[PDB]
C-alpha cells in the first residue's frame, strides 16, 4: 500500500535510484548516462520554480516506490498550456497499481494548475504503459518510426495526449 | 533564387522574416519579436553544433527566405533526429523557394549522416504540409489544441522523413 504526496528533498536519493535504474535497464528514458544527486536536486528546484509538481508513492517506511512529474513539452510560449509528463514505478513494485495512482494524481494537479493538455512520449513497444494511458483517457496522437535509439537499436516513439478541459473553447 | 549558407550579413534579413512570422503567422508559436542579438546567438549556437542555416538569395544578396534545423528532443537518444523549419518571405510565396530551401536542407542533413528530419506544422497550413509531402515526408502525428496563438487553440501535425531507410541499425 502507498500514499501519494509531494516529493521532498529527502526523497531525492530514492528518486535518483529509480531514475538511474530506468536509464540503465529500460527504454523509459532515452539516455544511457546515469545522473547524480546534484542533478536531481537542480531538477527538483527547477520544477518548483515553474510550479510543476513532483509526486511520490511512498510506503509505511517512507520509501519511494515510484514518482511522477511533468514539465514543458516544447520550448515556446505557444505551448504554455501543454506539458509532457513522466511516471516511474520502482522495478519491484510492478503489478501494484502504482502507475495508475501516480498518473491520476498528476492529472488532477495539471487540471488544477489550469493546463490544457498533457502529453506522454512512450517507447512504442511498451504496451503496458500505452495501455495504462489509454485506460485513463489518453489517446494516441503520434507514432514516429526510428526517431530514437538506445542499446544499439532504433526505437519508435508513441505520443499520447489528454485534453484536461475540453469545454474551454479558447485559451 | 539561389541557395547558400547564411552569413552574419544575412541576419538582419533573417530577423525581418522571423519577426514577420511571429506577428502574422502560425509558423512560430511565440507572439513576442526577437532582436538581432537573439538571432546572432541562434546563428552562433547552430554553427557550434555544425547545423546549417541556409538562405534563398538574389544577386543583390537580399534574404528571400531561410531554413535550418536543430535538435528535436533534448536527449542523447534522439541524436539521429533533427527538427527543421523553413521560412519564405511573404511576398516571395508561390515561387518555389520553399521547395528549394527544403531540398537543400535535406541534402545537407543526409550528408551530415543524420537519420530523421521532423517537421512540426500547424495543422491548417495545407501549403506547408503539401510542401513536405511532395519531398517525401509522411504524417506521423495529429495533436489537437497543444498550442495557442492569436487567442485561439492550435493543432500540431507532425511529419517526418527518414534520410537513410536502409540503415537498419544505428
Amino acid at each position: 500500500s502507498a500514499s501519494i504526496r509531494d516529493a521532498g528533498v529527502a526523497d531525492l536519493p530514492g528518486i535518483l535510484a529509480i531514475y538511474n535504474d530506468a536509464v540503465g535497464n529500460t527504454t523509459a528514458i532515452w539516455n544511457e548516462t546515469p545522473v547524480d544527486l546534484a542533478n536531481r536536486q537542480a531538477w527538483f528546484d527547477a520544477r518548483a520554480r515553474q510550479g510543476y509538481p513532483i509526486l511520490v508513492a511512498s510506503d509505511a517506511a517512507g520509501e519511494v516506490l515510484g514518482y511522477a512529474s511533468y514539465g514543458d513539452w516544447r520550448p515556446f510560449e505557444g505551448f504554455r498550456g501543454t506539458v509532457e509528463h513522466s511516471v516511474y514505478v520502482r522495478d519491484d513494485q510492478r503489478g501494484k497499481g502504482l502507475g495508475v495512482q501516480l498518473l491520476q494524481a498528476l492529472i488532477e494537479r495539471a487540471r488544477a494548475q489550469g493546463l490544457h493538455v498533457m502529453v506522454a512520449a512512450i517507447e512504442s513497444g511498451n504496451a503496458a504503459s500505452i495501455g495504462l494511458h489509454r485506460r485513463l483517457g489518453f489517446e494516441i496522437s503520434g507514432q514516429m518510426p526510428q526517431v530514437g535509439q538506445k542499446f544499439g537499436r532504433w526505437l519508435d516513439l508513441t505520443f499520447m495526449q489528454l485534453n484536461l478541459d475540453p469545454t474551454r473553447s479558447a485559451p
